């Protein structure tokens, strides 16, 4: 399990309820978050977190991987690294 | 997330056969054979489909599966663009 290591972790299979807030708490658990590189979609089931270092990137994905978050979620997260151009087309920034 | 012509399967775990996998795959549509490419260990891996629509049908099909039974993990299948794959590939 080997995406392309980078400072941008692709976490998926959120599921609602929970606040944004304590989203960030568990990410900033294993590095401190690029706030105005952050991107989730509207219904927060997967984001793009930018960490200041590649190597608090691969901490976080390592920590996140395969775990259950929030606690009552069905479902096993799925960590990865992104690229810049998956971020920025989600941003809507490239076709 | 974006959609494209190349699925990333990750949580593979052993024991299992290529065959048994290549199977799997072809539930879902036709696979390039020659853009295929795995891991040497069997843990992940990019399959190229014939076309969009049987990748994403194979996407929404494997995501969250549990493959093989004995596996004690469930599926990530998502999207990759060929530049990924080309990374692994070596380029």
């Amino acid at each position: 399990g080997s995406g392309k290591i980078s400072n941008i972790v692709h976490i998926s299979n959120l599921v609602r309820p929970f606040t944004l807030g304590q989203l960030k708490e568990l990410l900033g658990r294993t590095g401190t978050l690029v706030e105005e590189a952050f991107w989730i979609d509207k219904i927060k089931s997967h984001c793009f977190v930018t960490y200041s270092t590649v190597e608090e990137a691969v901490a976080t994905r390592t920590a996140l991987h395969g775990v259950k978050w929030p606690q009552s979620n069905p479902k096993f997260l799925c960590a990865d690294y992104a690229e810049q151009d998956e971020l920025d087309y989600h941003r809507g920034l490239l076709v």
